[PDB]
């Protein structure tokens, strides 16, 4: 009886995906979850992860490749790879040349989640919910503190977002952009932020304990759906702001020391089935990377422009680039200053 160890983001699979896979294959799955690319990167760089499959964002996977922590995927063992959208593959290939190591899973944007009724109560019916001004303008964040503000604990994403908002290159390579204007704005906003966290904001939005957050798109749409099913009167929405936003592509990868690679390939092939991955999108409110799966995705998810955004919105999205050690050091130091103080 072989097993399979999977490490994925929290709130990123359907409730029955693993159980259905177990029943069909007789494999027992050990499934654990994270909410931080930094936590996963640290595990991969410090020693064995103990997992057969892990799911980093592609921009982090680029750095992980330089350490040799993944096994190149045997495409002969992934017959339905063709189901993957070739345009998303090409974007991920910027981080993973010729798509040797990573299987695109889901993708979304880093935008603004908010409580519709509370934001209009505080900022009025003309609140700029289509703009990063809603939370990155100090005058606005000071008022929204009344009902709670959270930021992702995602340093590379938050700094890229702030740099873009400031009219800088989102992937600026000038240290002074981080230590000066980016830090200046974040510290002006810092007094109004209740916490930095990358998963507690989902239920807090759903229960009405925070009213605005920097959040991941599908996470916020999950919060909205949780509130509706609870019939608690909380109306949550998500915005991809007009100034653009970061896009991310989360990918399955196979640690080089994975014990049960054959079982791992069986699970990747299971995910490449259009019906399996469309069912996941239906429950987690994320766009998958499977072009063959799109007709099976529920209308509610597939037609949500905050999940599958239209071309004019996609044209304003940016992606993270890997920085050299100098900028990495300055960004991390600045992040700690922003959070603590
Ligand atoms: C659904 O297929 C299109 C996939 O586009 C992904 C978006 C983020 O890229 C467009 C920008 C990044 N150049």
């Amino acid at each position: 009886q072989k097993t399979l160890h999977i490490y994925n983001w929290s709130d990123y699979i359907a409730p029955d995906t693993v159980a259905n896979f177990e029943k069909e294959t007789g494999i027992k799955v050990v499934y654990d979850v994270f909410d931080s690319n930094e936590v996963l990167e640290g595990k991969l760089m410090a020693g064995s992860t103990g997992f057969d499959l892990v799911v980093p964002s592609a921009s982090f996977l680029e750095r992980q490749l330089t350490a040799g922590v993944f096994q190149p995927l045997d495409k002969s063992k992934l017959p339905e790879w063709k189901n993957l959208d070739p345009e998303l593959l090409k974007l991920v290939a910027k981080h993973d040349p010729d798509n040797k190591f990573a299987m695109p899973y889901m993708w979304a944007t880093t935008g603004i989640g908010y409580n519709v009724d509370k934001v209009k109560a505080v900022l009025g019916e003309n609140a700029p919910v289509d703009s990063w001004d809603l939370i990155l303008k100090p005058e606005n964040l000071e008022k929204l503190k009344s009902c709670g503000v959270s930021f992702l604990d995602a340093p590379e994403e938050v700094f890229a977002t702030v740099l873009n908002y400031l009219g800088k290159d989102p992937n600026s390579t000038k240290a002074d952009d981080y230590t000066g204007p980016a830090t200046d704005l974040l510290l002006k906003l810092r007094p109004n932020i209740r916490y930095f966290h990358s998963s507690q904001y989902i239920n807090d939005l759903a229960n009405g304990d925070i009213c605005v957050a920097i959040g991941w798109a599908g996470d916020v749409w999950q919060a909205s759906n949780r509130a509706k099913e609870a019939k608690n009167g909380v109306n949550v929405s998500f915005s991809i702001p007009k100034e653009g936003a970061m896009a991310f592509f989360d990918v399955f990868a196979m640690p080089a020391d994975a014990k049960n690679k054959d079982e791992a390939y069986q699970f990747l092939n299971y995910l490449l089935r259009p019906d399996v991955v469309a069912h996941i999108s239906d429950h987690v409110f994320y766009a998958n990377a499977n072009k063959a799966a799109t007709p099976l995705v529920s209308a509610e998810v597939r037609e949500n422009p905050g999940i599958y955004p239209p071309a004019d919105v996609r044209a304003k999205l940016f992606t993270l680039k890997v920085q050299d050690p100098k900028i990495d050091r300055v960004r991390t130091r600045a992040w700690t200053k922003v959070k603590s103080g």
